[PDB]
């Protein structure tokens, strides 16, 4: 039933729109919607009514039936089902191949093949950017956008490269991936994973790059987040060898830098997750003395924490050797060196040492520290050798990249390493609108199409800049590191008087919770910061005594993670900070996108509660909206999204009227005037036919008719 002026959405305080400028509800209390044609479409541009509630309950309409994938104009939105569903299937993948966008449903399956198709059609790169929040669905999509590749590739101990690319995902998984509030399965690293492709079109080799490991999460956890998961899986006991091997109980509560907030996940078979962890070591290649030590270093770790100071000018003396020297065999290193190092570090004296002094504080703090530094040059260790294994040396000759990134997230207690996190988030969704709404409209200028310059409103420029750009908050952070007299409130004091009144995104703190002391207008919310410690976390500095016994150990691995170790530079007659090198990387992987067409996938989160078919309109409403899902749309419709050079127009399109053809642009106006179509759906540009949206499907309709 369907009364076309009647039947409108109008607004809700708690349900954001509502079904139904004066009328009453369809419940009762006292924008049109759309025909009952378009009920679950596919494509969202196709809706005759474009605003916020036709494209939220368009939404809510699939995912109800199940369908969490829809089209909204040239890219894609997936809502999380938080269920597994019959949708990703060797079948499946098998059917989607060689298909074009609309010759089958909306899924990350033909995102994946039509990223292919224009790679070798174009002869171009190609990159698939999946954005949204802290359990979105983002590794998810990465897992079958990689999955979708090697079944493809796969029709023509360690197994064959499509194995292998697979199983690099859940190696990585357990030594990265950690169960937050929001996620029960976070990634607290950003990752590209380039998938190699010869001139053809086979699949020659892959790699892997690792941006940024929350190093805190090994030593530290908030109440409701347990650490890494690897040490749960050991913890298991599925494989009690290792528990012989690393010297452990089977309790987590035993060991203090992992039983701090919680230590067993409803959704999470520990035991049964080790298993499949080994399994891929053993898939990629790993050694078995190439597997222990990693397990003997994860290990150590654990014994780390738990070693005891007291003291003895404050001195800092062993309180108890015992788990000292479980550490050090483990480690392959001698028990009495290493507390004399982590107690009395050494200065050079030019050819001599003289020992500087530390107090239970400062050895609490450097053996964190080199714990974590263990953590990391471990995880860059594994994802070098995963590298050296997935380098087959194939001919190859283009590349889909894929990115999967942490997601936007807002802890009750956020410090650096969540302004990390959402500042990424910020860059690529400042991406998509600079490729949507910027570069796209210089096309149609480019191409001496008619157009006047739209503004979407669509640019982060500001919170951008007064993070990275110069006197920006990582700028202050850099400077006020080196400078061994400031303090956590110099830098607070130096972060208010740069920016607050002068930057428009920089607030004072909201604030029961945690104390912040500054706010951020982030794309997707306020995020209130506590900037305790950041001055440290940003140096990263290591006790180079016992840096040294680590480059000496008897460990291939301990020695190898050490070897090139950048000691602080010798003094003369008169460095790289993190987030120096996260901006240096950050500005690399951007300008690198730049130069591949990308394919935009966003998740959005239905629910807090994770659970699944439940969405709450509120929570979809605000990332649709911070996305910029409605004015994706908008240029998709107001443009020209599809547009076809004079040359392929009559190498395909001759054969709806071969009476019109010897010119490139004369040739093809004479056959498109030819036609039964709207004259107004088109333009004439340079080089190219532009087409407004839907027109493309009307004459490829036509083309396989004939
Ligand atoms: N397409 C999907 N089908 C089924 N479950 C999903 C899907 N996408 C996400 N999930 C569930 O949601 C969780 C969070 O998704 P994940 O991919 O880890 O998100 P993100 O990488 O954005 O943090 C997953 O571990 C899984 O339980
Ligand atoms: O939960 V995330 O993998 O999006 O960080
Ligand atoms: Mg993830």
């Amino acid at each position: 039933p369907f009364d076309l002026k009647k039947d409108v959405f109008v607004p809700d305080d708690k349900q954001e729109f509502v079904k139904a400028v004066t009328a009453e509800t369809e419940y009762g209390k006292t924008m049109q919607q759309n025909p009952p044609k378009f009920d679950k479409i596919e494509d969202m541009a196709m809706l005759t009514f474009l605003h916020e509630p036709a494209v939220l309950y368009n939404l809510k309409d699939r995912y109800g039936s199940w369908m969490i994938y829809t089209y909204s104009g040239l890219f894609c939105v997936t809502v999380n089902p938080y269920k597994w569903l019959p949708v990703y299937t060797p079948e499946v993948v098998a059917a989607y191949r060689g298909k074009k966008r609309s010759e089958a449903p909306p899924h990350i399956f033909s995102i994946s093949d039509n990223a292919y198709q224009y790679m070798l059609t174009d002869r171009e790169n190609q990159s698939i950017l999946i954005t949204g929040e802290s359990g979105a669905g983002k590794t998810v999509n990465t897992k079958r956008v990689i999955q979708y590749f090697a079944v493809i590739a796969a029709i023509g101990g360690k197994g064959t490269l499509e194995d292998q690319i697979i199983q690099a995902n859940p190696a990585l998984e357990a030594f990265g991936n950690a169960k937050t509030v929001r996620n029960d399965n976070s990634s607290r690293f950003g990752k590209f994973i380039r998938i190699h492709f010869g001139a053809t079109g086979k699949l020659a080799s892959a790699d892997i790059e690792t941006y940024l490991l929350e190093k805190s999460r090994v030593i530290f956890q908030l109440k409701a987040e347990r650490d890494y998961h690897i040490f749960y899986q050991i913890l298991s006991n599925k494989k009690p060898e290792l528990l012989d091997m690393l010297l452990i109980t089977n309790n987590p509560y035993d060991y203090a830098f992992i039983s701090q907030g919680e230590t067993t996940v409803a959704s999470i078979d520990d035991a049964e997750e080790l298993m499949a962890t080994d399994n891929a070591f053993d898939v990629l290649g790993f050694t078995s003395e190439e597997k222990n030590s990693m397990y003997k270093l994860t290990g150590a770790i654990m014994h780390f924490g738990n070693m005891k100071f007291k003291l003895k000018e404050e001195q800092a003396e062993p309180d108890g050797t015992e788990e000292a020297d479980k550490s050090a065999y483990l480690m392959g290193l001698n028990s009495a060196d290493l507390l004399k190092g982590l107690c009395h570090p050494r200065v050079k004296v030019g050819n001599e040492y003289v020992t500087k002094g530390q107090n239970v504080q400062q050895v609490i703090y450097a053996t964190g520290a080199l714990a974590k530094a263990v953590y990391e040059r471990m995880f860059n260790w594994m994802v070098t050798r995963i590298n050296a294994t997935l380098e087959t040396k194939q001919p190859r000759q283009y590349f889909i990249g894929v990115l999967d990134i942490a997601g936007f997230e807002i802890f009750d207690f956020n410090s650096f390493e969540q302004l990390c996190i959402n500042f990424t988030n910020e860059k690529l969704q400042q991406f998509f609108n600079h490729h949507m709404f910027v570069l796209e409209q210089e096309e149609y200028k480019k191409e001496g199409i008619e157009w006047t310059f739209i503004d979407f409103g669509m640019d982060l420029q500001a919170c951008i800049d007064l993070i990275e750009k110069p006197m920006g908050i990582m700028s202050i952070l850099e400077e006020e590191c080196m400078f061994p007299k400031a303090t956590d409130m110099t830098f607070k004091a130096k972060l208010f008087d740069n920016h607050l009144g002068k930057s428009a995104n920089f607030q004072k703190p909201r604030n029961g919770k945690p104390e912040a002391h500054f706010s951020l207008i982030h794309y997707a919310g306020i995020v209130d910061y506590n900037i305790i410690g950041w001055l440290q976390k940003n140096k990263d500095p290591l006790n180079e005594t016992v840096v040294g016994l680590y480059q000496k150990s008897s460990l291939k691995l301990l020695s190898t993670l050490f070897a090139n170790y950048a000691g602080a530079d010798a003094p003369i007659e008169k460095f790289q900070t993190v987030s120096a090198l996260h901006r240096e990387n950050l500005n690399k992987l951007m300008t690198n996108l730049r130069s591949t067409h990308p394919h935009f996938v966003r998740c959005i989160i239905p629910n807090e509660t994770k659970s699944p078919g439940v969405m709450d309109n509120p929570l979809v409403m605000h990332q649709l909206r911070c996305n910029g899902v409605l004015e994706g749309i908008r240029i998709c419709r107001k443009g020209f999204p599809n547009r076809i050079l004079y040359g392929d127009f009559r190498q395909r399109y001759r054969i709806l009227n071969p009476a019109a053809i010897i010119d490139s642009r004369k040739g093809a106006e004479k056959l498109l005037s030819s036609l039964d179509i709207d004259h107004n759906q088109y333009k004439f540009g340079h080089t190219k036919v532009f087409f407004k949206a839907g027109l493309l499907g009307l004459l490829e309709e036509m083309r396989d008719e004939r």
